[PDB]
């Protein structure tokens, strides 16, 4: 079974989507197909073109409990970090190869950002996550400045827009598409519905 | 135990709010105190002065489906009106009584509106409503032009805005706010809680 999953590394609504997809896939063997794109650009092109929900106190405020909140519920840290400078680590998701490394980087990099609250412009952060994963560090950064990265990336943001994807995280599964870490429950259950199908408990 | 509410007729998060919130008061007596608010006020005094969700077609296509989501959900209609012109209704709101007129007021108004997509402008809706609720058709559209009633309606919106309300639906339990139809699961976890304490079944 597959799902498409959209995100922006700036994203904390996605860092709680995909460890809650990442849980999916590790427990059920869900397929996720990942897409890291340009949350600001995906915006511009549907005309939403106001004051971003960072810069209005009052709602930022409520928006930090409603995170802790979730982080909560899924038993996991949640800390901001001192930018949304996401462009670099969105490119260097490009890098990987396989679904297990695609995964095991958006994890890796997740984690750092929103889970650690460590800045995404870090100029050591593509060398911390070269480490983790196993990569050779200067073929990363050589990668992250190419002409070809920003291109992949360019690419699938523009994809996105073609599917109407106006935000992160966005899942489609078939034809419906959800956007919300708090979508994911409308997720699970056409899941289950899928499953039983393929099941013949359900027609 | 006491919940305030805080909605506007021209949102169908907010309909379908109501509608939990109202099963809740009738299912298990939750006390609901009801608060029609200018939501158009509320964006303005916190800067929030983009392009509504109304006027982004892209992002407007995807909610549409959404909300018929949560309505199959709820099992209700969901219809859109004509207008979100909901200032005439919202203040009519303060005309209402006792909770349980107020009630009633809100869950007609709601269903008029949002259940069967009637414009909430449309000039005989106040007798409509009237003739439903056993009112004076006539007092009540006195009210609804009364320098009284804007005052009121004006006094509720900047209550609202005080108390770091950005938007509808908005329910408070004791210190904690949500804000969503979504969020609603946590006010029921947060009053499920409060009901054992309270039962001396959890400290
Ligand atoms: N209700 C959400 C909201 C997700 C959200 O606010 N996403 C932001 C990025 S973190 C977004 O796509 N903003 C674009 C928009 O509001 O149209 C959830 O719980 O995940
Ligand atoms: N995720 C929501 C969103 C509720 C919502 O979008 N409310 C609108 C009015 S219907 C609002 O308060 N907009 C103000 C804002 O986005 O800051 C829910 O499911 O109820
Ligand atoms: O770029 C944006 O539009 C944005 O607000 C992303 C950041 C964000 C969203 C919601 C809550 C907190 C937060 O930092
Ligand atoms: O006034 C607003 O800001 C607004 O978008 C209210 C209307 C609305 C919100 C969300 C989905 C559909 C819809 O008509």
């Amino acid at each position: 079974m597959i799902v498409d999953f959209y995100f922006d590394f700036l994203s904390p609504f996605s860092y709680l989507a995909n460890q809650r997809l990442s849980k999916l896939a590790q427990d059920y063997g869900l397929t996720i197909r990942y897409n890291a794109i340009d949350l600001a650009r995906v915006k511009i092109a549907i005309g939403n073109v106001g004051p971003s929900n960072r810069d209005l106190k009052v709602k930022l405020d409520y928006l930090k409990v409603d995170l802790q909140r979730w982080a909560q519920l899924y038993g996991i840290p949640l800390v901001f970090p001192a930018n949304y400078n996401s462009r670099r680590m969105n490119i260097g998701f490009y890098y990987s190869g396989a679904e297990a490394q695609a995964a095991a980087y958006v994890n890796v990099v997740f984690n750092a950002v929103w889970g650690e609250g460590i800045a995404p412009d870090l100029e050591s952060l593509p060398a911390l996550v070269s480490e983790k994963l196993g990569w050779d560090r200067s073929a990363f950064e050589h990668f992250l400045s190419s002409n070809a990265a920003t291109e992949r990336y360019d690419e699938q943001t523009h994809a996105a827009i073609e599917r109407k994807v106006f935000g992160v995280p966005t899942m489609f599964l078939g034809d419906e598409m959800w956007w919300g870490n708090d979508r994911l429950f409308m997720l699970e259950s056409a899941m289950g519905r899928l499953c039983r199908q393929n099941a013949d408990l359900s027609s």
